């Protein structure tokens, strides 16, 4: 209950979840969905929005431990709620093609909602399109995606953050004037972009390094992150707006950015508000 | 509500290990490795071998449901470590570049000898190279790999089975004339070359599909796989020797396979006597 220990994971050697108290505290039964109500969505049965999630959950920590983790269920689904309402389809992608990788820990098991979203689109979180593949085949200049989405959660750290395909979708997003959507530690991915001064000037908000060099104290992660994906998204031209947390969100131009698990409700809003004004028109 | 049910996976939702039952029947605490002394062992420090492991550890049934499986650690480090006595080093990669999955319901905890071997290359298997690397700079005519070992495990059902990376690898190897080891499952990945009729005529032994079928009436799946390797690999050339299992290898010129979990340790010996003899001119 009041423990503090990380708490073992029976798949994996020398990996923990959570620890049940860092648990009590960031986790909830419920979610703070609302909101989702759009009077006249988009009709169009074309525009649908890519969604590229973690593929991997076991991240390492820098005292070689594993932190059992990936996408977000709350920071991931939330957002897809309110788009689904907008009247939006989605795919969803990972970089290898495996099983899209949540952390259950931080699933409400108590929200009928978001429960009901989920078991709409299992199918595709649990047997991905690969993203290769969207890539040459899905894209271009008459693509039927009007946006590509991020979830948060440490399972964004891996692979993402130097993909050669997440940057040719984020080039394609900015050379073709789409919506990037992402919180918390999504915003990693952008890291794809390498030495590109693609995203120069840009404002976001995102999960702050000051906090991940901290939860470790309660267990929250078995040991600490080996790199600061704040420093570097800043490194190429980001400008964190955020120094701590309060479920806040932002847009600049078309980049629409969360905070921390705290975030979703609020992303679905301006994801949907903003998509909505973009295709009534 | 009984022994032979799949046992939950607490890291993924609708996943399941083996049944109680099925493990007590089909894993040990203990392994066989034995007969792994070579008085005349290699000592040069050059040839090394590339173990290709599962970087998935959920597999797709029938029933929608996922199998939580992984590499086989009996069958991946009874092999190693007769080559590790022989005096063989290695290098071990995934597709994606995330670890490797291990079936650890298998693992023979009270086993000295397997658990020190796991240990020593604990940091490979969990931070592996990513096969592209390895075919951009490991390969060639001048290669330090003597062979290719790819481990069994229901795991090596994914990714593997249609990779171009392992396309590529394999080509190598038969191109080079290189040893290709493996067993179970294993033989999966040789799926990888399509069309291209590079095994036809090639004896092999591997689990068979038969089985795959009957196990699930026991637990040791959560349902059915969804495609039969066996009569896969016979349509590319490859011929089945084995209609069970019984710790049976084979030799088909430098291709090397076992049949079944049971067959680690003899395909240990059969790898580490084909390989010294072939570093003695």
């Amino acid at each position: 209950m009041n423990d503090k220990h990380p708490t073992p994971d029976p798949a994996e050697d020398n990996a923990f979840f959570p620890s049940a108290y860092s648990l009590s505290q960031f986790t909830a039964s419920k979610s703070d969905l609302s909101g989702a109500h759009y009077p006249t969505p988009y009709q169009g049965g074309r525009w649908k929005i890519l969604v590229v999630g973690a593929d991997e959950r076991y991240l390492m920590m820098d005292n070689g431990t594993f932190f059992s983790t990936g996408n977000h269920p709350v920071e991931t689904l939330l957002p897809m709620y309110h788009l689904d309402k907008a009247g939006f389809s989605f795919d969803i992608a990972t970089l290898s093609g495996n099983p899209v990788k949540f952390e259950w820990w931080a699933m409400p098991r108590e929200d009928q909602e978001v429960n009901g979203l989920y078991s709409k689109y299992q199918s595709s979180f649990r047997q991905p399109l690969k993203l290769s593949d969207v890539i040459e085949t899905a894209l271009g200049e008459d693509s039927d995606y009007i946006g590509v989405f991020i979830p948060g959660g440490h399972g964004a750290l891996m692979g993402l953050p130097d993909s050669q395909e997440v940057k040719a979708v984020l080039q394609w997003a900015m050379k073709q004037n789409k919506f990037i959507i992402s919180l918390c530690h999504g915003p990693a991915a952008f890291l794809a972009v390498g030495d590109d001064p693609l995203f120069a000037g840009y404002k976001i908000v995102a999960f702050p390094d000051e906090m991940d060099a901290q939860t470790p104290s309660i267990g929250y992660m078995p040991g600490h992150l080996t790199w600061k994906f704040g420093e570097q998204l800043q490194a190429i031209g980001f400008e964190l707006l955020n120094t701590g947390i309060s479920g806040q969100v932002f847009q600049d131009r078309k980049m629409l950015t969360g905070d921390s698990p705290l975030a979703g409700n609020a992303l679905g809003q301006l994801a949907a508000k903003a998509l909505l004004a973009e295709v009534e028109q």
